[PDB]
């Protein structure tokens, strides 16, 4: 399972990627926005994350209409070979993955909330299909059965399209998401962070290292 | 699957490897400073078990930083071709295990409580992941559930880090461990005892004995 | 299911009350903590929480020692008749609520975190015992399973403790919450906000408004 | 299970009563103003139904704000004592619910898309709730499992709210309702008289017919 | 669960009911019309039927309409108490179980193929619903998956209507009905009399048999 | 769990009821003719059986006509009020079973295979229906899926019929039975003798009582 | 769920007493021969327990015969009104239970290691039925897979013998115990200790505790 | 699945060897020195199995040291090319079967009772591992569950080590073992020739020969 980072924070993408742990990075308007503020704008913001991110990076056009989706997507493309063009599933949104899956251009198809709009999206030959599953816990349905639905949907017809897990909200979407087999997660900082995380890990080190010190003063290992 | 004995006494580890039934055997700072007791040093100990068993033999490192776990994880690799260098699933830990997985280090990540701490830990390069059971017993959680989940979410991904079950109590512990298909268990002395009796083989053995005195008095197969 | 609310904002309070969804108060020291500023005192706060709330209101004890927990929960009973007496599973607090459980003095048992700890305060006669899902769900254990087993445990033998869930952080731990049977979930002011909520109860609303319109400008 | 039409239509309603598989009627805005049409008034059509139907006949309010679904529920309930309230899922409805209830007024909470709303107007007495699932299939969700849950839930906790399914489009909706255990049905008058049918049924009486013509010419 | 034979024939009825395990009789127009051949009248192998047979027996009407069936149903009650009526699946047939209900005349509705026209049944009053499994089988659906449904409506509701398995085939049918629980299974002559045997009975007699020519000649 | 013994051998019914663990007894010709050898008749055995068993003990018609059935289950009857009429499922048998439950008198029906012929037994009156499991794994189908068959249907229609599991070979037909809840197994003596032994008893019981010496030379308990 | 303490040692049975959370206590003449050191009378031991525990204490014969159980079980009986009489699954155990519970004096049955040897002991009318779980964890097999089917086979027939699950090593023998149902537990007191205990209960008090000094210094309640 | 013959009765072998369903031998210590009686030496039983049994045939060692059973493997081994060494689970005989399997001597590893065993006999490398089915059956545990485990197990890991079920005391552990998928059933001669038979076989046989004399005297 891929595990990118649901941010436009310099500082955390810069902390979570020198961890290893971070595959890449997903941003969307209002991710940007908070980060546009006090001088910086949109447009450094997203070529320094270019720059620091060796894997995908998805970056949403604003666009709504066809042309001006397919005019954003072909300029954020040329911004580095890993940009990945995030799309809204729309009629209009559609028909431009399929032009610019054409067009050997890499693409999301966001704000999917059901399965059969995820199949749509891998039907128009998208790169990555994000479905929402917190903001499907917030109307009150468990967003992993969506998850857990299109996981067998894509392996029934060997799709290739990749399911992005978005949205997510605890480490407990990463668990389920892993058990289900979704091919990537999307996660804020915060989340990434608490993963490596465990009560009795932070105990059984603690009590090695003092065990250590009963035959090792200094605390070393010498060989 | 893989039996390794989880002990630093080097008569433990003779007598079990003669019975051909351990593949490997794992350490920590605990187990080691039990036997470096009245003169014996950590280092005597380490090379003599790296000398006696032919299977992996892991050994911990006992720094916390970054740096002094890859110096000390290259020292312990130069004590033998089978040493395999056990790290904690911490920040540095992880950095650590990629950095050796590209030096073609063996590594074990230990104190794992949870799946997902599994999963960073092969997603970062580990040759084996130690999942501890008996310390989420101890806390009212089952700690086979764990090994379950992660024997799924390395199926899904095709992972090869092995799944090294560890803190094992009894021999239930090693039963469904093999029923789940985890890779390698690691047990200790009294449990490796343990695996091999049955009371049945034990009556079934003496019944023969004496069926086998009404054909043959001295008890033997003159063939 | 009762549906309490876990915040000591004054403010959340009484707009929850006044929406008559709200049937009760959890609060703990953290949460007071938060309020207890600018001049105001905890003291002060928790009075006006059991004035504003006909239901349980749920105050945690500061002690750690038994007779210091006692002591400090007789207090607590004394400020109004809606108290619930929230003490930590511990020895000393599985005494104090045998103690208090005698003197009629209802309690709450808090900071469980697997399902035997919750059988051992229900038999320490503990009036309401909170497990924390969301606690669980940060170390990488799915919560409401340990909820599930405690319902099938406390079924078991006719325990009548009321499971009262707790570190609640999204709707679907209130959805799972009914559905296995919990006597109370109590959320956070956000999340109790959303219960009432669908897209379609508002597109359903609009569509129906402008159809009236046909039949009556 | 009941059985009511979920129609304005006065000859649907007629002719359905006279079959003896109708126990109410609900109606909504929509439906109202779609008879309410040459010259008919939506007053006299609601008069109409209340005299023709001797179960129940939920008749939705209009008003928005608490204060006016109260004195619209009033209105409605003094046309005959077989009308029900239908008040959408609000913050509002809520609160009218709670006072009607009270007032031993029989409501029905309208526009319900999840489990936890449908609880919550259990919780605030409501007579009956009106989960709404062919809206649910229409976003790609089985409308059913909504239902299977408030079962689970309402058992849970005996509640005496009925479960009403609404927004029926085909009768495996009805056979579902039935298995899984709803109270309630709502059906538009086409699922309805699909209901009693079955090509096997038509096939045997003919069948029987020409047996029977074999010994009586 | 009881048993009832399925036929016309005097015979096979005579020979079951000495066997002590036939409950009742049920009829159709061809099972009627085969045995009104060669000088026979239907109404006198009705009257045999009924007088031989202690338990309900059951006479189809032969009208389509709900006065005719009305009428009709009213002479074969008055053939005597034991008498139940049989009427099919259809919109004046539920109207005439209603009314014959109202009148405490026994009533068993038939040419029933899924769940929900066997709960239209009970809703009407009806004392039995014979749902017909063999003709489902025939068109490609395993029949016995209805009754298992309507064994869980019935479950549901409290239905006091009873369940009776008609055009049953073979003895498994027999065997899943009463698994399922379903209050009675019709049976053909040919079926009720397998239902007795097996072939480790027959060897374990013979067998028995010899054992004990070694100890009484 | 009612157990009976099944079985005409005296002395083994006099050693089973001794240990206050058999609540009756079953016959069959064959069983009885076993026993009636060496001077001994049938009149003798049963009469000393009934003599001997506080309760139900089954004994079986030899006649296969209804009048001779019937007129044999009456001077069984006369034996004793704890003699029950073992009866075979034909259908002279069945009307049997319905004369002699209008007498009041006790019946087992014999020689049943499936759950149907079970439910027949029970709408004629019987009071235990004896269906053969071992014959049934004879012929290669598991008999006790019949046992549990019949008790939900019986526990359908409240039938108040006792399952008699009959033809059992083995101490896990017994087990099966007291999962599935039927109402009593009948048991040769071997099966029955083995039912209250296990190896880890009596290692169990040999080491308690060697703890023991330890504190109490003389082995006793002094209080 | 009631919980014994599984010991003799009298500074455990104090300690676990004035916790409120121990219900009664088991003994065996293993753990009592462990505490009759030093002078110490295994007499004087049995009289101070019964004394200091106000629920159940099972205290076991050491006689094998019938004649010896009963004789030593009505002396066991005589010292105290909470006394019960533990007593091994064997044939002379069984007739002694059948015998006692016919006097009113309370039976525990021990070693037993399936649910067949389970309902035996219940037929002979036994107040308890300990199954060993541990020693079958030890031979390979599940042991709370017996505590469950004797929970069935007990609820099938409404037997008020308690199930008492004994030999317990672990908190998941516990865990599992209360959601099969089972009646009681016994339990070592290292077992008992763990149970209270969770590490996130130990973090989050430590929590308040530090978010109430921001609040009040002193850290107590003012009320 | 291979269906071998539990036995040293030569009279038995050569029945079950000439109907052809006889795949190997198993025997054991009880076994042959049920045979070696009234004059009779065991060499002499094992060399005719051996010459009869085209298929594998084990035969057990006494000794219980390593070197004993190594010694006594190879002269077994020397008997002939279809021998298989016996070897019981113990420290010793998981350490001379090792020894053996390295030597390419084939091994069958006896007196199993879990699974845990059977996987270190195959870590071993034996040929064939018999866990005893009606001796875990004896004292009160499904015996063939372990099978269940020791399939799953072996396909795990792709394991090459044959399951042999033995201590078979019935034709539904035969059922079992062909369902679970173990290699090889080792059965007694009363078991062995229960499996070709069937009641409706014997009495199917019959009618169509009284069928066939209609058209053929
Ligand atoms: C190394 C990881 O494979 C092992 O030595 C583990 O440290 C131990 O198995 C942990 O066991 P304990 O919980 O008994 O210390
Ligand atoms: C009292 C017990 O019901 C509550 O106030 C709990 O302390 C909180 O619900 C725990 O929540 P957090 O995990 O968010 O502190
Ligand atoms: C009356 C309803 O119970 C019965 O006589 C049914 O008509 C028959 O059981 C139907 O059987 P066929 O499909 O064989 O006509
Ligand atoms: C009495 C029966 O309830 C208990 O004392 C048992 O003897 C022990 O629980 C057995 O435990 P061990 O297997 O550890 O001896
Ligand atoms: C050898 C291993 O396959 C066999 O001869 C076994 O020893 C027997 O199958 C065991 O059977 P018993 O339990 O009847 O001795
Ligand atoms: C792009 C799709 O992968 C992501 O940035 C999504 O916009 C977010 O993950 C949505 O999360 P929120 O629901 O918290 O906005
Ligand atoms: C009232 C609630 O029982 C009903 O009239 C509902 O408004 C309808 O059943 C909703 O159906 P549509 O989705 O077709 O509007
Ligand atoms: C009477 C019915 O309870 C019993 O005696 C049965 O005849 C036997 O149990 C049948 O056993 P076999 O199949 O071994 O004869």
């Amino acid at each position: 399972m891929k595990i990118f980072l649901d941010t436009a924070n310099i500082d955390e993408i810069r902390t979570g990627v020198n961890w290893g742990i971070v595959d890449g990075v997903t941003t969307n308007p209002d991710l940007i926005s908070k980060e546009a503020v006090n001088g910086k704008k949109y447009g450094d913001i997203i070529r320094e994350i270019l720059k620091i991110v060796d894997g995908p990076v998805s970056v949403e056009v604003v666009s709504t209409k066809y042309e001006g989706m397919v005019e954003e997507a072909r300029k954020i493309h040329g911004l580095g070979d890993n940009a990945v063009v995030k799309i809204p599933m729309t009629e209009d949104g559609l028909r431009a993955i399929k032009t610019l899956s054409s067009e050997h251009i890499n693409t999301n198809c966001t704000l999917v909330f059901n399965p059969i709009q995820a199949l749509l999206a891998a039907k128009a030959g998208v790169t990555y299909v994000s479905p929402f599953v917190g903001r499907l816990d917030d109307i009150g349905e468990d967003g992993m059965q969506i998850i857990d639905m299109i996981r067998t949907i894509f392996n029934n017809y060997i799709i290739k399209t990749q399911i992005l897990v978005a949205s997510i909200r605890n480490p407990i979407h990463v668990l389920r998401s892993a058990v289900i087999g979704a091919d990537v997660v999307t996660v804020p900082f915060n989340v990434l962070k608490s993963l490596m995380k465990h009560p009795k890990t932070d105990e059984g080190l603690a009590k090695f290292l003092e065990d250590w010190k009963k035959v090792s003063p200094d605390g070393k290992l010498i060989l």
